[PDB]
């Protein structure tokens, strides 16, 4: 049998560790996500202009109840309910935000004559509708400022929800976001990220006790377009005191980086700290299950401590991009201090056991957080953990090898698992000890070993279905919402099969010319490469910029900057129309004949050259070796 | 049994096909390692001050017979009998250099005056014996400049050997590095990168063909003191043109960061290119198995193309930092171009695997180079290699987990090693399975499935046996010289059990402050600090700089450029003696009775924080779960 199983004894019995292990009886957290609630619609249902649906709240409903899941792990479910705490909200005189409506705040600062608006969630129609509701309770004002506190989708994607390029053009509008901005904005492994985060987000599980129950930081992701509005000024260095429609404003740019991607709002009016994505209600990711290249512990650590100094020792109210604000200075400045030590910790004590010989493989099991930091709510990996963090800390300084030949050179699972499975009696013998290691709950021992008959013989009911269980049981027992969705996903995986049927504008003009010709690069299939030599240089007038492009050795080379006189072919055409082609608006004939794609040389080379770039499916095998 | 034995009937045959697969009749090489040699003195042997051998080419003498060892790849049997083409050799009018004196070359070009230096090898004692047979063959000359082309060891660790001080400060001497030669040129996981290094090195290996036959980019490193001289002038930006001692000189730095570690040197007048440890005789690493944070092919394969488009297109000799020169422009042009298309193409191809779902796991045993890359013994894995390069970028793009939850929570091998044994039959019938696997071969498989017995029954003498017997047959195998020791020191480890028995002073001054503190809080015992909250405002006016010390929460964070009113103590110290202090080459209590450390404050925290402070055991068990 394939649907969701109850969870076992085993999983109740992991639940009750919870409930003991952890603080239930500090329900702060409900007293604060419910401060200064202005309204929180009846119902939450947010439309595209396709008609597709955004976002939506419903879903969650059988959270409402209160009632305990054992399907879903406690300290999960606490999480759950409060991101449910949705609306617009008071955090101070002048400053409100709407939560809920995506998967980050929005912030909208009273200015003396209209908004100011700190960031704009993840597609428009959300961004729109939280205008709406800020407008029907608070009276309609104009936006003036939008601020980018970070270079994320989920940050900038709503924008032209609130704003039209004719009001950044006339003036009206300024868009300030961090100095390095555009560099971090925007791919090179996109296809591969985007099909591993289907798991994370399990964009494919119901909502519901057996599927997605929240994601940590919000309740989930808004469905919709993704827009984007380069910013009109940077914020330079470590940062600068601005004034905005009357109101003062003091950035703080992640430290000491030319290019921060990042900045921590400072509003000496309100003594109030908005603290970028940096401090939230959860311990957060170093590296995200996706995969992303794995982050900064220590700057992250020593970034909060500047903060904790510079504007800790002041606030009134901290308030964040994701989750609800904390009042009072005291309260402050623990948090800071624990979130200072959190990332400290993590980082300082990975490395404490890692130069002591425990390796990759084995430092999740080993480190634990001291109870001073353990027993946080707003420490808790529900989005990173302490597990796959402490992992990814030790892999940034070592990599990923654990240093033992036997793992120096090895061979594919799907290349090994015969082997496995035949050392180990055959595929029913290996199934009937995993039985027997189930049914005492040793989930993490059975996910590993009939992780090697799926591969082993991907087509065997029996293995899978096994397999899957087990990896739910895994997944009720999870306090990370990422991982909660990945095994779960893997269940339903391994229980249907993957999916047999199946660009924004905005996010292609923002990417660097250089950036799109190593994405073509990647695109690049090598059967058809080989052997050929062209070289082409590139005139984009509009921007003002000039490439020289080199495919050798089966290799698609970029160089900003260079022409060549041994080109085959000069092509020359905006950045703006070459977009377009990449984006099938327009054809390369039409293009020519509108006088809008000029060629000299060997009209055929460009021609060539995109020809040969293949293309990827985006559902490929996870938990099985390739179809 | 527990020694060295012969290359199986497969191993020979491993080591036939790739004679095969190679092309050996390309012999030029050879006519270029020795090209313009001066003098090869008959005997090598450097002696360090305190009388310790810090080099020595004697023990290399079975390769110089030339004849067939099948023990030892061919290809990297081709690399170790180039590396020993040691000596003083002319590379162009005015253009020396020391080979096989340390790992690294040592150039020294003609000034009018006097001598430009670059690099200075790994320690004193092998600079001065570079310097002497310089001066017995082309007469003594002063040294002018040292010039640092990279913020490497191997290239800054003998500079005490070149020059003094004294003659640093009074300008007799310039020392010149690429700006931010000094954040890069030094820690915190030092112990565990140094331990694995033994294996990567082969520190315990003997020089034969059964143990340690070359390291790739040179023989070996060499047994010294290390060495470090502040430069005086620093090259900023995207470069400099100087002019030293009469000899014109471009510097081009690594692009576009504001801290460039490494640059290449562009020798006008001799049409000379000086490639920085960027092209070598070899696939260089994007990742050392010893550990670090992975490298750039991207921006790698980017830079080389500059270098190209800016000098290869007019030189006519280049060389390089490690191995021996090229001469002729075709030959350097298509040279720079497959270097330059090598880290491209494992860059891009990687990532084309990566898109199609190929996972960390899996793409080191999918990516093949092409022919044009294949083919030229420039390209060769000895050092880095296209296996683990490849699983190196694809980790740099999406880090260690494969996205199969089957692996997202996994059970310490030695935790999950007794089960693996049990569903395989027990001890016996596993090893029984595995010699038979053997015995047709299969290497890779049984040192992955023998090494589950050894971490289930570590002190199982015949699992350890056969998993070394194993290792050592993949270690015979390998081209690459780091993955031959590693294999080799497994098995010796495995055999033989690790030593029961068992810092620079330039390198600490070395170390930016901060990050001195960053490693103190890396050695802090979390056992010994739960629940203490102490914090010292710290004064080093020697330097001009002021740091606050907060121990809270079990972490040690440093703070530069703060104090505070309410910290316990305050102490104020020159960086001179608390370096001192740290080297045990004076204590605390003779500093304070000097004048040397002040004290405000309660006088004890100091020596409580520094009393928390753990160590580590060198010699940590890789091979074997923890004694
Ligand atoms: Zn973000
Ligand atoms: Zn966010
Ligand atoms: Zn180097
Ligand atoms: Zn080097």
């Amino acid at each position: 049998t394939t649907a969701p199983k109850p969870p076992s004894a085993f999983t109740v019995e992991a639940q009750r560790r919870v409930e003991a292990e952890l603080p239930f009886a500090d329900r702060a957290d409900f007293e604060r996500a419910d401060r200064g609630l202005i309204r929180r619609p009846e119902r939450l249902l947010i439309r595209n202009p396709d008609g597709s649906v955004a976002w939506q709240l419903g879903g969650y409903d059988f959270l409402l109840d209160g009632k305990p899941r054992d399907s879903i792990n406690p300290s999960l479910q606490r999480q759950a309910l409060l991101n449910l705490k949705y609306g617009l909200f008071e955090v101070a005189e002048g400053i409100y935000q709407v939560r809920g409506f995506d998967l980050a705040n929005i912030t909208f600062i009273r200015g003396d004559s209209g908004w100011i608006v700190v960031d704009t969630l993840t597609t428009p129609a959300t961004a729109r509708a939280a205008y709406e509701l800020v407008s029907r309770e608070l009276g309609e004002r104009p936006i003036r400022t939008v601020i980018y506190s970070h270079a994320h989708a989920d940050h900038f994607g709503g924008v032209r929800g609130l704003v039209e390029p004719q009001q950044v053009a006339s003036g009206a509008v300024q868009i300030i976001a961090p100095a390095g901005f555009m560099e971090a904005a925007i791919v090179l492994a996109g296809n591969a990220m985007m099909r591993r985060a289907t798991y994370q987000y399990g964009t494919q599980l119901p909502k519901g006790p057996q599927g997605q129950v929240d994601m940590a930081i919000g309740k989930g992701l808004a469905r919709g377009p993704l827009s984007l509005l380069a910013p009109t000024r940077l914020i330079e260095g470590e940062g600068e005191d601005l004034v905005l429609d009357g109101v003062p404003f003091t950035f703080q740019n992640t430290p000491g980086t030319e290019s921060p991607a990042e900045m921590n709002i400072w509003l000496p009016r309100q003594k109030a700290l908005l603290m970028a994505e940096n401090v939230v209600g959860t311990l957060h990711n170093l590296y995200t299950l996706r995969g992303a290249e794995v982050r900064d512990a220590l700057g992250w650590s020593k970034y909060i401590n500047q903060a904790l100094h510079r504007f800790g020792r002041q606030a009134e109210v901290m308030f964040a991009v994701h989750n609800w604000p904390r009042w009072g200075n005291a309260e402050i400045v623990e948090v800071l201090e624990k979130q200072r030590d959190l990332y400290g910790y993590l980082h300082d004590q990975t490395l404490h056991l890692a130069n002591q010989g425990v390796t990759i493989g084995q430092v999740h099991n080993r480190l634990r957080l001291p109870p001073s930091l353990d027993q946080e709510w707003y420490d808790r990996g529900y989005h990173g953990s302490v597990s796959h963090n402490a992992r990814a800390v030790l892999n940034r300084y070592l990599g990923y090898y654990d240093g033992n030949p036997a793992t120096l050179d090895p061979l594919s699972p799907e290349d090994s698992a015969g082997r496995y499975v035949e050392y180990m009696g055959g595929a029913e013998r290996l199934l009937e000890q995993a039985r027997a290691s189930y049914a005492r709950g040793e989930y993490r021992w059975v996910v590993e070993v009939v992780n090697r008959l799926v591969f082993a013989e991907p087509d065997n009911r029996a293995a899978r279905e096994l397999q899957a269980d087990a990896l739910e049981q895994l997944g009720y027992q999870a306090e990370n919402a990422g991982w909660r969705n990945s095994y779960l996903s893997a269940a339903y995986e391994l229980r249907h099969g993957v999916p047999r049927d199946q660009g924004s504008a905005d996010a292609l003009a923002a990417m660097d010319t250089g950036l799109l010709f190593d994405y073509l690069g990647v695109r690049l299939d090598a059967g058809a490469a080989e052997g050929k030599a062209l070289s082409i240089n590139l005139r984009l007038p509009d921007i003002g910029e000039n490439y020289l492009l080199e495919l050798k050795n089966s290799h698609l080379n970029n160089l900003r900057g260079v022409q060549s006189e041994d080109a085959g072919q000069t092509v020359s055409i905006d950045r703006a129309d070459l977009n377009r082609l990449l984006l099938k608006e327009v054809s390369a004939v039409r293009l020519v004949f509108e006088g809008k794609l000029k060629s000299s040389g060997n009209p055929l080379l460009l021609g060539q050259l995109f020809g040969m770039l293949g293309d990827f499916d985006f559902w490929f095998d996870i938990v099985t070796p390739a179809a």
